[PDB]
């Protein structure tokens, strides 16, 4: 459990591993998708796998707002 | 359109203006909220106000995963 | 057409595809080069290729200022 | 030198100070402008003021592409 | 349990509040200091104050290398 | 030499090269580790290698604070 303001729970629906990074796609409430690129080491350490229930976290200063 | 893979449509449910930045809270589908800190100039340009329909845009490399 | 304050129009002069990401190099006005690392999926979806006229976009909070 | 691939020399054409941050607008070559939100402490350390010659530094993973 | 590979424990040695954000300086092990600009909301939720033990969390793609 | 507020000197203890990016792990004072993902081009241009003494740099707005 953490205090971060932006926490979106979802289910992993896609995982593509590279050499240094990995792309994780999560389906969140309503069904919308969140895509994350993290280190491959983290995928392994956190045991990220298709179907896993995980949470996407984003610092507020990284959220752009467009029309 | 734009390369950022996370484009979440939502409505403004919170707005706090500073002098250089502003904090905007959007309610997206499924009831999740996402908070953004952006420049006050962008707030003015988009006419951000309570109820406005806007899009939160996040690069995949800015999304962390919490297990 | 977007409202983002930082928009730099340029021509793709370099493209290197990885497994998860891709590196895109744009020559902007005057000749300055801008390098972007985006997801490979975006390269494909946006149809990014050598010679294409595209625009680089950057959130203001990601711009460091040095001497 | 530094790893950030985007190092854009420019002159300060806009400056707005907050208490924690500041907004700095640089005019780079070819007439493009780039806006940055940085800590007020950095503004003071660099002596940021209108006309100052500074460098905007952006990591490639923070550059989005708009097609 | 979070993917960000940089998790640096430290104590608060500086705190400056704005209206939307706050600047927090943490002294980590070995005497290094790290400065963060975060939302004022987070400062209040974590009870940030001088001496507080907190963790600075940084995504690997946000770390530049200077040679 | 640069003015950036966050500069953490360290020794490269890990290096993994991908096609577009590379993962650099630095042991900083106290012995703790900082992980950076930069472009492969930069590794080559800066001559980054195991054992090298380098400095990690982070913009303050990219530093999240957690309990
Ligand atoms: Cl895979
Ligand atoms: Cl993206
Ligand atoms: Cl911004
Ligand atoms: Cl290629
Ligand atoms: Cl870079
Ligand atoms: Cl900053
Ligand atoms: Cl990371
Ligand atoms: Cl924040
Ligand atoms: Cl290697
Ligand atoms: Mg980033
Ligand atoms: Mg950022």
């Amino acid at each position: 459990s953490i205090s971060a303001r932006n926490q979106l729970k979802g289910k992993v629906v896609g995982l593509k591993k590279g050499v240094v990074t990995a792309e994780v796609v999560l389906e969140i409430a309503g069904g919308n998708k969140i895509t994350s690129i993290i280190s491959l080491d983290s995928v392994e350490e956190l045991g990220v796998k298709e179907g896993a229930e995980l949470t996407a976290v984003v610092k507020s200063t990284d959220v752009m707002i467009l029309a």
